[PDB]
């Protein structure tokens, strides 16, 4: 459903993200927690971090942020053909972590904010629109997998 051109814009900016996995990952989570503090409660250890500096200095948050981006990167490189990649992720996020689709919207917003902040020249209107569609596709498909597992989140 995304055009080839749009996928290229997505993967163009993603190569930039990959130049600093920990950094982008960290800032996305920090942004998420700031914009939607209720999300922080999902994180057993990061829950207890009281300042921005503490979060910035957290190897936990760096490694988890990078883990999120690494999994998302693999999904986006499938260019929509991500049925296999979504299976274990829907399982864990539906039944174990219990992350509502709204929370995936929240983190999608965080991703777009961080990418625009760090890469404005490589993330203008068309690039943002393409990333928006890619993440919308992600959320739609993972929502369907949620329901197959009995989770109406
Ligand atoms: C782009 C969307 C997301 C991606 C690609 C993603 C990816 C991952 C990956 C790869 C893992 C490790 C393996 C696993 O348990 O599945 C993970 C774990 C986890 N995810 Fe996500 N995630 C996303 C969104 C979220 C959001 C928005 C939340 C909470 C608001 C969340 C909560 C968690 C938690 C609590 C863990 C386990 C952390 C731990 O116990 O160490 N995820 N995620």
């Amino acid at each position: 459903v995304l055009s080839e051109g749009e996928w290229q814009l997505v993967l163009h900016v993603w190569a930039k993200v990959e130049a600093d996995c920990a950094g982008h990952g960290q800032d996305i989570l920090i942004r998420l927690f700031k914009s939607h503090p209720e999300t922080l409660e999902k994180f057993d250890r990061s829950k207890h971090l009281k300042t921005e500096a503490e979060m910035k200095a957290s190897e936990d948050l760096k490694k988890h942020g990078c883990t999120v981006l690494t999994a998302l990167g693999a999904i986006l490189k499938k260019k929509g053909h991500h049925e296999a990649e979504l299976k274990p992720l829907a399982q864990s996020h539906a039944t174990k972590h219990k992350i509502p689709i709204k929370y995936l919207e929240f983190i999608s917003e965080a991703i777009i904010h961080v990418l625009h902040s760090r890469h404005p020249g490589d993330f203008g209107a068309d690039a943002q629109g393409a990333m928006n569609k890619a993440l919308e596709l992600f959320r739609k498909d993972i929502a369907a997998k949620y329901k197959e597992l009995g989770y109406q989140g």
